[PDB]
Formats: C-alpha cells, sequence, structure tokens
C-alpha cells in the first residue's frame, strides 16, 4: 500500500558498525547482518559452526527449512578483520518484505575472524556490491531481484543512522525522496568492481585531482592517503589521532565533480570521547594507501549523504541526508 519500495531499518551500533536483519530459510530464521557495500556474498553462521564466536549467534539450520538445497562447495571469505571459512547452500532469503531462493556461504569456522566475530552482535554479512567482487559468481541480491521483476530499479538506497539522533534505512527498488534534501547528484562509476567514482579532494592547501573514491557502507571512517594526511595534519593540534573537539584549526573535506560539491566538515568526522578526557575527540580519519590516490568515503561521509546505488546506471547517486525525517 503506497510504499513500493523495499525498506530495512538500520540500528547503529557504538557508532561504530550499523545493522539490519533478513531472514534465511522457509521457516524464516533471524539473522543480524553487517550491510557491505564492498563485498558480493552473503553468508550466515551455520548450526554446524561449533566456534566459540559461533556459540552466541542465531545459526542457520538447513534442517529446518524445506527450501534447503544443498551444494557444499568448499569456500573461504576474507574479510579487513579476518576470514570465515564454510560451503556453499541456498536456501529462501527473505529481506523486508521480499524473498528469493538464493545462494549464499554456510560458515562453519570462524576462528580467522576473531576477536571481531565475538566482539560483535551482527550474525553474518550481507554484500552489496558487483557480481565481479563475489566468490562463486553470484548475481548481487538486488539485481538478481531485478530480473525476478520483483523491484522497480536494480538500486538501493542508505539512509544511514547516526549515534542516538534517529535509525536508519536500506532501501530497495526504488528513491525515496523523504530521506533527502538539496540536489541529488550522479557520479558515474570508474570500475564494474566497486562503488567506486572519481573525485577531487581538497581539504586545506592540499589537493587531488581526480583521485578515486569508494563509497564503503562497511568501514567506519574515511579513509585517506597517507602522505596526503600527513600534510593535511600539520601545523594543526593534533597528537588514529586524538584532538580537541572544540579544535579550530580542523579543516573541511572538499569533494568535487562535474556534476557535484561534497563537504565533509569536523562534527562530521569527529567522534566524542569525553570520558577519555574533557571534550576530547577521536579523529575518524585513517591513513591508507592504494596503488593510486584514493579515499574510502565510509560510515562518516555516508552519515551525512544519503547515497543510492545504481546497478542498471552504473552510478552512485549522492545527496544530503535529512537529519530527521
Amino acid at each position: 500500500l503506497g510504499s513500493s519500495n523495499d525498506n530495512i531499518e538500520l540500528v547503529d551500533f557504538q557508532n561504530i558498525m550499523f545493522y539490519g536483519d533478513a531472514e534465511v530459510g522457509d521457516n524464516q530464521q533471524p539473522f543480524t547482518f553487517i550491510l557491505d557495500t564492498g563485498s558480493a556474498n552473503l553468508w550466515v553462521p551455520s548450526v554446524k559452526c561449533t566456534t566459540a564466536g559461533c556459540l552466541t549467534k542465531h545459526l542457520y539450520d538447513s534442517s529446518k527449512s524445506r527450501t534447503y538445497e544443498k551444494d557444499g562447495t568448499k569456500v573461504e571469505m576474507n574479510y579487513v578483520s579476518g576470514t570465515v571459512s564454510g560451503f556453499f547452500s541456498k536456501d529462501l532469503v527473505t529481506v523486508g518484505n521480499l524473498s528469493l531462493p538464493y545462494k549464499f556461504i554456510e560458515v562453519i569456522d570462524t576462528n580467522g575472524f576473531e576477536p571481531t566475530y565475538t566482539a560483535s552482535t551482527f550474525d553474518g554479512i550481507l554484500g552489496l556490491g558487483w557480481k565481479d567482487l563475489s566468490i562463486g559468481s553470484v548475481d548481487p541480491i538486488v539485481v538478481e531481484l531485478k530480473n525476478q521483476n520483483k523491484i522497480e530499479n536494480a538500486l538501493f538506497t542508505f539512509y544511514l543512522p547516526v549515534h542516538d539522533k534517529h535509525t536508519g534505512f536500506l532501501t530497495i527498488g526504488g528513491i525515496e525522496e523523504r530521506f533527502y534534501e538539496g540536489p541529488l547528484t550522479y557520479e558515474k562509476l570508474n570500475h564494474d568492481l566497486y562503488w567506486q567514482i572519481t573525485l577531487d579532494a581538497h581539504v586545506g592547501n592540499i589537493m587531488l585531482e581526480k583521485a578515486n573514491c569508494i563509497v564503503d557502507s562497511g568501514t567506519s571512517a574515511i579513509t585517506v592517503p597517507t602522505d596526503f594526511l600527513n600534510k593535511m595534519l600539520q601545523n594543526l593540534d593534533v597528537i588514529f589521532y586524538v584532538t580537541l573537539c572544540n579544535n579550530s584549526k580542523l579543516p573541511t573535506f572538499e569533494f568535487t565533480s562535474e556534476n557535484g560539491k561534497y563537504t565533509l566538515e569536523p562534527e562530521y568526522y569527529l567522534q566524542h570521547i569525553e570520558d577519555v578526557g574533557p571534550g576530547l575527540c577521536m579523529l575518524n580519519i585513517i591513513g591508507l594507501d592504494f596503488p593510486v590516490p584514493t579515499f574510502i568515503l565510509g560510515d562518516p561521509f555516508m552519515r551525512k549523504y544519503f547515497t543510492v546505488f545504481d546497478y542498471d546506471n552504473h552510478s552512485v547517486g549522492i545527496a544530503l541526508a535529512k537529519k530527521n525525517l
């Protein structure tokens, strides 16, 4: 009724991660997922996983689902925080109000994914990247939904939750105006692997033309080229770097293209850790070098900017996220 798109509510986790729920199996077994635009596979821990990390998670039992289709092909998935091992399985996956038989990794070993797994509340990870970026050559869930004529468009959007402010939404199938204000600008992908686009960057006197920028929901910070960060933090009073929240020397990130301008002010990349010291803030910025000048516009950027990931049009749409809806 009215809402023709599939909306999945998102909850923040200590301002470092955010989760969304989905189900696997004919009996709708529940799971909490990290929604990762940087990967392309879906995985859930199996009832057959007997590692300590799994004892506190919601587990998947294929024997309780009529629709389960055995595969068993051995597979291992790698992430920044580690590796998980298992085998492929296929069963009904439900996301919001949509369902479809989908191939995923049934994880049996998580000891190579610690301490992240045990220290976090999620059960598995749901990839929202491109096919070529996956293992087992599996079409993206949203792409699949589109081919099955279950959604109007092969795109999804992120309106991220903001710690102590409001929850968020992952919307599949269409763009909803209620999530943003200002103009919605599209940036074409420069690669059909990651959601990577080209943008010129300027922080202070330092600048970088046509830098590669990866919009990534799985990264908790904004990553900057080492050299770039160093120069940026010169003369600034910043002893992953911490500083006084009221530091007026803190610069504003500026990202521009032929179609749009995006900025990230200090209030968007500074994390309060007053419990460590009065008015003390952590810099949610990381020095990271890729073969070529690259910025990962992670959660800090996505919290400020509503984003749309368009498979059909091979682009990323960006607009200021509404502060309250």
